[PDB]
């Protein structure tokens, strides 16, 4: 019931007590581990509220206070009357920060307490949503000196008045299927791109077309908006040794901003809660550029390097992979856009774990997602045992809106 | 019940039914995933159902389920159990069992080869000297002058837990580690404790960076005895790089034969506590883990210096760059010397095909993603994108405690 995790590089052992507070389920059982699977009423509401308010009031050293009891009573009375309840600003900010703190798949959580929370609960329309999002984008970008932020739209009511950002991320490149049979731009975004066109977007059929926002307010029909180009900071990718690299025509955007997840706080559900931090280099250079079902540039790069691509054992793929990731980091750094390499980031995370174990009694972590997609065992997280469990508040996946939407 | 796994690169979906035959536990619960945790004398009572489960599987596999031969065998085993408190496997059952333990090993990427395993029956062995002879023969057969052949040698099963056969070496061939008074380490830091035991047991250490350890062999629960594997049987490979000529001067080599000797083979409830097995190396085992772990030979710095990489900031990815060159060198050396080796691209691609074949023919393939994905370049291998289900089937290979912690010394 008290669990130990070992680091096999350092022999440091940590003891986890925090998992006992866990409430949501894992997908795993005593007979089967699903650790590598990517996607495994009033009566319901009050214990969730209580659960949350207890941890909130504990966090401010006011557990068992009159203010605690009063709030507990006030929320209880409000649920009986209104079926739901509204969070105080203080609770909202606490909840969002802790959702991030509890994100077991996030290597960047050392930063969790430094998060700018934009309260957009007064938003009523898609145009309003657009305004709020432009402001988020500009604030977070900060001329390349990135700052973590979340913008939080009104909470779910009856599920028929959901606010949704249809984009999976605030900033992404379009995807187009060619009559050539091939794929132009980002293959991951082909279907979403069609929904944009079908809803009226005039696509420029390029390779790096920043997508438009598709915004849904109050359960109404979604609408299209274009982020001001001057608010989308992009970085042309060059290599600090290969002059030819620039001719590949690669660029990426500076702001990673996830917009499709569900924020759950104290039983309440925030269906539209876009959040952003800054990139770890491998996200772009390993996954975005080298994934086979993505931009898949390994072959082109290798040829420019004149590698023997006859036999896998020459490790030409591995060599190109490194150089591509070198270029990414170099290009962001040169243009003063915040970025972190996988060594720095995993090193920070180990320090964060040790802090969390020391100050909270644990840190839920998903090894499968925490270990970088390149050079795994030369990062300290590879050698770190991690316990994965679900704490609340949380960010959760939710179904894409086009499957759910009564049009 | 049915379970789906998805490959996120291809959208290929597979359906697992095999997990219904799972017995042993995972360590996980509905509240916690222990998927990245490294680690987790039997009564007649529990033994016969374990025997029966096994014998049912065996007779199904040879398409004689329910046959008179099947029924007589169950009969014969049941009686032998209630009479002698244990039982003996037939040669055929032993071979079937060993192959399936490998086939079931969810942490092994090399399982496409599982049906080609040479099984050496060493159940007639009685002394440590006899163990030595068997192990030399295994090493010679498996090495095959560089054309490596998978093999396993199976020593007598556990009886009361007081007469265990054990190979004290974690692997048959491995380099010594020596801790210096200044705190530095000569050789393989992983093997310091065991090296110290060997020395205490009377081994004369040459004290170099690549000293092959002697074998420490325990028969019938007696105190272990030291033996030196004939050097001419230990195939080694000097590591050089195809373009960097200074790489040879790093003075690196490795042995060709990876042979795990510290695990326990369970077949039909019987426990084989000494069952050394061998295959051939995937390059990253040596080039990534052995050479480049901070806790092992740790050569990243020296290599990076000789390549003259910018090492002042990690963002140059000097470590990643050096790591690739080292791994090219390992593969290059082995291939040049005609010693069997496989790269992590070939091996993972072969595993995916094996896994899919297993799903179609067997209804599943238990696999541990955390171990299957190679320790470099993870997502440019197809296993990274493959959802996997991890569960435990028997027969199986299991960890067991280190013998120096449990052994009762006779003196
Ligand atoms: C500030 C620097 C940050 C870094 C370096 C970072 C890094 C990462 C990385 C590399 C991943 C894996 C994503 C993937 O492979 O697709 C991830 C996942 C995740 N991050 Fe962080 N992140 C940062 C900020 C944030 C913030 C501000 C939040 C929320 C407020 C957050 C919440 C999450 C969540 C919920 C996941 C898992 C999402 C999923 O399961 O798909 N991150 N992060
Ligand atoms: C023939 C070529 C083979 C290849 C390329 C191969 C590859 C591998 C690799 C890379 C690992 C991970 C090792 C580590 O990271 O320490 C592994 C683990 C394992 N292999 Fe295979 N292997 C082969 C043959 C065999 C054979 C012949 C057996 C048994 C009959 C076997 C059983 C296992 C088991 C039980 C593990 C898990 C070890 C543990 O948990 O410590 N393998 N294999
Ligand atoms: C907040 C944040 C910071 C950071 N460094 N990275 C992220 C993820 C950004 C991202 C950006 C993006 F465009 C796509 C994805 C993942 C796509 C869906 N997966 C599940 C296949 C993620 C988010
Ligand atoms: C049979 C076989 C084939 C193959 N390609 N590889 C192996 C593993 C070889 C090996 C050889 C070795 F010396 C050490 C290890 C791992 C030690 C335990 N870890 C947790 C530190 C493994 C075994
Ligand atoms: C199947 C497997 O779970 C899938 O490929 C995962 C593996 N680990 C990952 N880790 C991160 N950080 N991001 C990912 O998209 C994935 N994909
Ligand atoms: C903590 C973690 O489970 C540990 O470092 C594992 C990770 N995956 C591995 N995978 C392989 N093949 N071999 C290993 O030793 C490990 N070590
Ligand atoms: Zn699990």
């Amino acid at each position: 019931r008290f669990l130990k995790v070992k680091n096999w590089e350092t022999d440091v052992v940590l003891t986890d007590t925090l998992h006992l507070k866990s409430t949501l389920e894992t997908g795993c059982t005593e007979h089967i581990c699903m650790g590598s699977i990517m996607l495994p009423t009033k009566d319901q509401l009050f214990p969730l509220a209580k659960e949350f308010l207890d941890q909130y009031y504990s966090s401010i050293k006011r557990f068992g206070s009159k203010a605690h009891m009063d709030r507990l009573e006030e929320v209880n009375k409000e649920i009986e009357s209104t079926s739901t309840y509204q969070l105080k600003d203080t609770e909202l900010i606490y909840g969002a920060k802790h959702a991030w703190r509890n994100a077991s798949r996030c290597v960047g959580r050392i930063q969790w307490s430094k998060l700018q929370v934009f309260d957009a609960r007064d938003c009523t329309t898609a145009h309003g949503m657009f305004n709020y999002i432009c402001n988020h984008v500009k604030y977070a970008t900060n001329k390349g000196n990135l700052r973590s932020a979340i913008t939080i739209f009104p909470q779910r009511t009856d599920g028929k008045h959901d606010f949704r950002v249809w984009n999976s991320q605030l900033i992404r490149y379009a995807g187009y299927k060619q009559p050539d049979g091939s794929t132009l731009g980002d293959p991951a975004n082909v279907q979403f791109t069609e929904i944009c066109i079908q809803q009226g977007w005039k696509a420029p059929r390029g390779r790096f077309d920043v997508l438009p926002l598709l915004l849904q307010a109050n359960g109404n029909d979604p609408e299209l908006f274009q982020i001001p180009p001057e608010l989308v900071l992009e970085v042309p990718i060059r290599h600090p040794k290969f002059d030819w690299f620039k001719d590949l025509g690669l660029k990426w955007y500076g702001l990673p901003a996830v917009s499709n997840m569900l924020l759950e706080i104290g039983g309440l559900e925030f269906s539209a809660c876009p959040f952003s931090g800054w990139y770890m280099g491998t996200e772009i250079g390993v996954r975005d550029y080298c994934d086979n079902s993505r931009y898949n540039i390994l072959e082109e790069v290798a040829k420019k390097m004149d590698l023997d691509m006859r036999k896998t054992s020459s490790l030409w793929k591995d060599q190109a992979l490194v150089e591509i990731n070198i270029a990414v980091l170099y290009s962001f750094q040169s243009d003063k856009v915040t970025i972190v390499d996988h060594h720095s980031a995993t090193e920070s995370f180990i320090k964060h774990m040790e802090n969390e174990y020391r100050c909270r009694g644990g840190c839920p972590a998903d090894w499968v997602w925490i270990v970088p997609p390149m050079s795994g065992s030369i990062t300290p997280v590879f050698h770190q045992e991690m316990l994965n469990y679900r704490l609340t508040p949380s960010f959760e996946y939710q179904p894409d809106p086009w499957n759910t939407h009564v049009w």
